[PDB]
């Protein structure tokens, strides 16, 4: 279930300038090793099903961010096979589940508390589509998704960020709301 495969984004193929070039934009005094396409037929289906019923609900509002998260090499196996969705106990009697971090920028996740590196010193991180959606500051102490709108509270936001306007990083709740397209793996 949710099988996947890799292959290797080359410097000549289509996307690598794209992808490449938004990792240097922050990331350019790393050596990158190795782009990643990560192809997993039953995690993309839900993130476009999700994606369609979100386009279809906020009019205007650009639901998808690319973004950066990075990992230990021992999730990357993890990432490609159930992506960020978390399943534990008690999970069910709420609307949400506990928070994953993305960054705006590729510096951010490159922080080797999050992209810790390998037995090699290889460093691992996903350029990930994220469903943003409407979103707005997160909680300072209870980390869920807020309501928008105390007359319908049970209506919650689709993604936190610690600056609306400014945004660092975004905090993602939900089944599917994200897709690790890309594995950026790299060096000091
Ligand atoms: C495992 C992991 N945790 C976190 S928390 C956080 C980021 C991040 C990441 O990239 N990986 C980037 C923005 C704030």
């Amino acid at each position: 279930q949710q099988n996947f495969c890799v292959v290797e984004l080359l410097p000549s193929d289509p996307e690598y300038n794209t992808v490449a070039s938004k990792f240097n934009q922050t990331c350019s005094h790393f050596r990158i090793e190795k782009i990643e396409r990560i192809q997993n037929p039953d995690l993309w289906n839900s993130y476009q099903a999700k994606k369609k019923t979100m386009d279809a609900k906020n009019g205007q509002t650009m639901n998808e961010k690319q973004l950066f998260h990075g990992t230990d090499a021992g999730s990357v196996p993890h990432v490609n096979r159930n992506g960020f969705n978390r399943s534990y106990a008690g999970k069910n009697a709420v609307a949400y589940g506990k928070g994953t971090y993305f960054a705006v920028n590729a510096n951010y996740s490159a922080n080797d508390t999050y992209s810790r590196p390998d037995a090699n010193g290889r460093k691992h991180v996903y350029y990930v589509r994220v469903l943003t959606g409407i979103y707005t500051h997160g909680n300072h102490s209870l980390i869920v998704p807020p309501s928008k709108n105390p007359q319908n509270p049970t209506d919650l936001y689709d993604t936190v960020t610690d600056n609306v306007h400014h945004p660092s990083l975004f905090v993602a709740f939900y089944d599917y709301q994200a897709y690790p397209e890309y594995l950026i793996t790299f060096r000091k």
